[PDB]
């Protein structure tokens, strides 16, 4: 008699999470963790949190209390006393008795996880968002041992190594980048993973693995991720890391003697990252991040160009500003394509006589002229109220860590330096890059500004809005991102500078540069 | 870069175990030397409603074994020692199977919080000989899958037929899969005593043994409400029968007693060492210590080839489970004795006999056969001893052999008869007719046409009968020589060399002992 077996359960997956001062990021975290596609009583929650400064282990105590029900079990290990490591240099200082306690916790998770007769254990950082639900899934089908999901930082750093030099450092080898940037995909062998992985504890070999202590062959630096690294080796088990997908984020981690402060807005940068292509990322149904109140930064208006059909830049760019906590004025862009041949002549305007593109020998575009028109609208709003120092954006750019605080500061140097300043380029692209532009003396992160070649974002005075509109650029029409260089007399083509006889305008850049584009 | 093997999947053993000091010492023995590994084991073991020291002995197992494991749950409860509703420990009332019910749910339970990958049940008295059982069973990937247990009679742990009122049905399946005819893993309706189920299975979910099904309507019984728990759940019941996996108790009635338990668990423990050496118990509990004694007679012979150490060692292992002391008499081996030898003991064959199946005359083993058995009669008259008990070596005993053979010399000897031989084992040849019973002694019948020397009960008055017939000189096989005493032998030719056949031969009936091999 035939007779059909039904299903197999899931895979049994304790996810074993260490919480210290993450506040900031469990909102989007836990959130995250919720979502995974993974059946809740085929998963186990075990939780660890200690020397804690902000209000780490309330937020998990909430968050546990909302969800204890729907998993197969939790455990909660909270330690209020000490709120700091005893030979601790700072919050972001990893000392040896930060490390020992680390590798201590992960084994005790990893314990914990052996003794439940769990399948798997996935170790989440508190501050790793797994933004794809399926992570846990794809990872348990790849079939390893030890797998990790590459997650994206916005520099080269993720979460392995692709070498390492006998000592147990860092190595870097020709395949790092490759994989790093999913020009190549699949699971590749590494040395070194980290942050979040997932061990098979089905594997033979994976009861040989140990978070603490030391191997007795062990030999290098008291480093958490080098000695369990090392366990690996011993046990035969290879480290693999894939990225045949996305997975998820994480920050870069931070020095020494960093402040909270510098993790939290981290943390709020790898949120904007992932509103460059994607929804902002959701917070957990049971969790609140605290209600943030924008500024104007110090300036006395902050503009943002935005067409009005362009919805979507729109909604992006007032996201990435309101989580930046930086407030603007919206200001509709003109569409140039909207305007008839005879609303163009109605305000004067004709092409600055022989204009060709620097790259196609053309005429100035109908897009060109709106985008002119656009920014003329800004510099005539900032004469009309006195706007000392405006900031003016337009609407698809990405921003860079900490920009909030480095741009403040660099107008308080420049100010206490009292620069004589028409135009403070915050975004561009660097023509002029034989040689280095020539420093700004007294005010740090400040050069002038050579041959640029966009207007992403600056910073206009209102002197420098004057002199723009002094020049009387409606009948000499140029693209703005070239009449700026024309201004400040740096322009290339000696014909063009020659229509306009005061070119007296002082461009500096920011350095490096805080603004970047979208999609390059 | 090779992956390394999966480990073992999760196994919790569940142990319900109430009166089964007799069992535990093998059936613990043979559950801590299964095949799988330990790591990948969990025990969890409950006890109550005990009158014999179960609860010492599962302690001081688990105590020994506890560090090997991955868990072991302990759920002991000594008062009180029986039920307030029942007849008898042997009693099912009601009380006891719901708590048995609830205990293999909170078993279930245990498992599954456990994140186990399956639940073993095995009852206290049922011994996994085969240290493969589990494995194999897991190898069957079914969801509820029982291995077929060995028993003295037709009993095992599954039905092929239920009816619509949950009762047992006979289906012609069943004795072809009983005897090993058809071997496979084939689909029934009830399984029970040692099953297996797969916790990995989505299905699984919806089993439960405790409480009933709402739709149940059956008896308040355990073994059916777990089997229409599956039915509800469409979850198919197996029972395997592929190789030899165990052997089980038949279950006794409800007025039946502890001591009728613990004989015959025994003779599970006999009926293995037939074909298999002895079943060993645990190296962390002892077993009580056997005071063996003679059951009345006044000498308890077992005729053994010297050679024949198997045999010797097989039959005094018998012996002392069953509490019974012999005296070993090495036999006459008929084939080592040069003729004149033969010649020595002035034998001679009875002039014309011929084996009734294949007609070669009396060989040398018949005759050592008869000299022990002759030896002995000897010894009978020398010692003066009036009941005397007559073994063979190759001899398969039945169930409460001891107090039911002491019962019938009890029995004889109050009604006084003159009796000379009683045949405990035998081939029974009239079987036309039934032969003629002996009054006021059950279980007793005169001895007609029999053709075997298994084992017998003599007196001193049988003896002399025997003797005077001086077999020597007209010498028969030892089993048709007595026939002829008692004056059946259906050749009359060879009861006319024997001037005076006045034996009264009996047999007991039905038979206690049986050949082993045939
Ligand atoms: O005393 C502590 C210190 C850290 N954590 C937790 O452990 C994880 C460490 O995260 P961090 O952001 O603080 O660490 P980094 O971003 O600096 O990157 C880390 O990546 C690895 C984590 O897998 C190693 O911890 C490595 O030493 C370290 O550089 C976090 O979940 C943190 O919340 C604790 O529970 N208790
Ligand atoms: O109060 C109790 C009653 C029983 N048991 C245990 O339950 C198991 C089965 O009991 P028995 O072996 O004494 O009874 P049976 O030999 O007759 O076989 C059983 O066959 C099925 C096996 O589950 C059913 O349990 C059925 O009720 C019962 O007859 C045994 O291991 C016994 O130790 C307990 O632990 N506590
Ligand atoms: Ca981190
Ligand atoms: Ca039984
Ligand atoms: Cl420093
Ligand atoms: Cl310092
Ligand atoms: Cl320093
Ligand atoms: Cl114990
Ligand atoms: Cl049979
Ligand atoms: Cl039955
Ligand atoms: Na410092």
């Amino acid at each position: 008699r035939w007779s059909p077996e039904s299903p197999l359960q899931a895979p049994r997956v304790l996810i074993a999470l260490l919480a210290r001062n993450a506040a900031h990021a469990l909102p989007t975290t836990l959130g995250a963790l919720e979502r995974l596609r993974h059946p809740r009583e085929r998963t186990a929650l075990w939780v660890a949190t200690d020397h804690n400064m902000d209000n780490t282990s309330t937020v998990l105590r909430e968050w546990l209390v909302a969800v204890k029900s729907l998993y197969h079990s939790v455990e909660w290990r909270p330690a209020e006393e000490p709120r700091s490591y005893p030979d601790e240099e700072g919050p972001k200082h990893w000392s040896d008795s930060r490390y020992e306690h680390v590798m201590k916790l992960r084994q005790a998770a990893l314990k914990s996880a052996r003794d439940m007769w769990a399948d798997y254990i996935l170790f989440v950082d508190a501050d790793n968002l797994i933004l794809n639900p399926d992570t846990l899934s794809l990872l348990i089908a790849e079939n390893k041992t030890v797998v990790a999901p590459m997650l994206d930082s916005r520099a080269a750093y993720s979460n392995f190594w692709c070498g390492m030099t006998s000592q147990g450092y860092y190595k870097r080898t020709p395949a790092y980048i490759p994989i790093r940037k999913r020009d190549r995909r699949g699971c590749f062998a590494v040395p070194m993973v980290h942050s979040t992985f997932l061990i098979d504890l089905r594997k033979a070999a994976s009861r040989n693995l140990a978070f603490y202590p030391p191997h007795p062959d062990y030999t290098w630096s008291f480093d958490d991720i080098i000695v369990f690294a090392f366990s690996c080796k011993q046990a035969e088990v290879q480290m693999y890391v894939c990225n045949k997908e996305e997975y998820g984020f994480l920050p870069v981690p931070l020095r020494a003697h960093s402040t909270l402060q510098d993790e939290a807005e981290s943390f709020m940068h790898v949120q904007l990252e992932v509103m460059v292509k994607h929804p902002p990322a959701e917070p957990s149904r049971f969790i609140s991040a605290p209600t943030k109140t924008p500024d104007k930064m110090g300036f006395d208006e902050v503009f943002m160009i935005n067409l009005r059909r362009r919805q979507d830049r729109r909604e992006r760019m007032l996201r990435a500003l309101q989580a930046q906590e930086i407030e603007c004025r919206l200001v509709e862009a003109v569409d140039g394509k909207a305007m008839n041949t005879s609303q163009v002549e109605a305000l004067g305007i004709q092409m600055l006589p022989g204009y060709r593109d620097p790259y196609h020998g053309r005429p100035l575009t109908k897009g060109e002229l709106g985008c002119f028109l656009s920014h003329y609208n800004i510099w005539k709003e900032v004469v009309d109220r006195g706007l000392q120092k405006s900031l003016v954006f337009e609407d698809d750019l990405r921003f860079e860590i900490f920009f909030k605080r480095r741009l403040m500061n660099l107008m308080r140097d420049v100010e206490r330096e009292g620069l004589d300043w028409d135009l403070i380029y915050v975004g561009r692209k660097r023509m002029q890059v034989e040689h280095p532009e020539k420093a700004v003396p007294r005010v740090r992160n400040l050069v002038e500004a050579d041959y640029s070649y966009w207007t992403l974002a600056y910073v206009i005075s209102l002197q420098g809005a004057r002199k723009l509109l002094a020049a009387e650029p409606l009948s000499k029409m140029l693209p703005v991102d070239e009449f700026l260089p024309v201004m400040f007399d740096k322009h290339p083509v000696s014909e063009y500078k020659a229509h306009f006889s005061l070119r007296n305008l002082h461009a500096f850049s920011v350095e490096p540069l805080l603004i970047y584009p979208t999609h390059y």
